[PDB]
């Protein structure tokens, strides 16, 4: 194929930090970290500022406060990120053919019949998703476009945070040919290693 599909994969960029900073404006701009508990805590998710210290979603709160002591740590508060959620996976919904809502923060929209097939419209219809959603929610998030559900994934996790990316039907081929299995969506640490471990590191090998 690589028409038969327009694909646009939508991630909301950090999302649980972000949609605190939307809540309590005062946040933005400093080191944050939403923690979650299962007792014992850990990182849920680390706003960039806080990354940039070396916060890491996983991470236990008592590493994470040794090595980002001037953060702010707040707990999760999972029912208004699913009501935010919610609210824009609506929105995308308006937009597609057919829609995958893979988790709170992912989202693929089909868009080949929206847009006749016309890949540089889906260009479009992305970003304007972006400006849509930013208005609308407040809120920033990284797109992919591209012919199928798994490449959109990977252009997007390579033009994050507030990207837009773009893998186009014809510069595919080359693409997928200096793709590292470790990219690709699904295929855990743990396939990887094994992979490797048998010097497979390539889409190629």
């Amino acid at each position: 194929h690589h028409h038969h599909h327009i694909v646009i994969f939508v991630d909301f960029d950090y999302f649980f930090a972000q949609v605190e900073e939307v809540l309590n404006p005062q946040y933005k701009g400093k080191p944050l970290v939403v923690c979650v508990y299962s007792t014992s805590g850990a990182v849920a998710t680390a706003n960039y500022e806080a990354r940039k210290l070396g916060v890491k979603a996983g991470m236990p709160i008592i590493k994470a406060m040794q090595i980002a002591p001037s953060a702010i740590y707040v707990p999760m508060r999972k029912p208004i990120y699913e009501a935010f959620s919610n609210r824009i996976m609506n929105l995308l919904n308006k937009h597609a053919d057919k829609i995958e809502v893979a988790s709170i923060d992912e989202a693929y929209l089909d868009v080949t019949n929206k847009v006749e097939g016309n890949f540089e419209n889906g260009i479009e219809l992305a970003r304007k998703i972006k400006q849509e959603i930013l208005e609308k929610e407040k809120i920033t998030v990284t797109v992919g476009v591209a012919p199928n559900k798994i490449l959109a994934k990977i252009i997007a996790d390579k033009s994050k945070p507030n990207g837009l990316g773009v893998i186009r039907p014809t510069e595919v081929q080359d693409f997928l040919n200096e793709l590292d299995i470790d990219e690709i969506p699904g295929i855990g640490s743990v396939l990887a290693r094994r992979l490797n471990e048998l010097g497979i590191q390539k889409l190629r090998d």
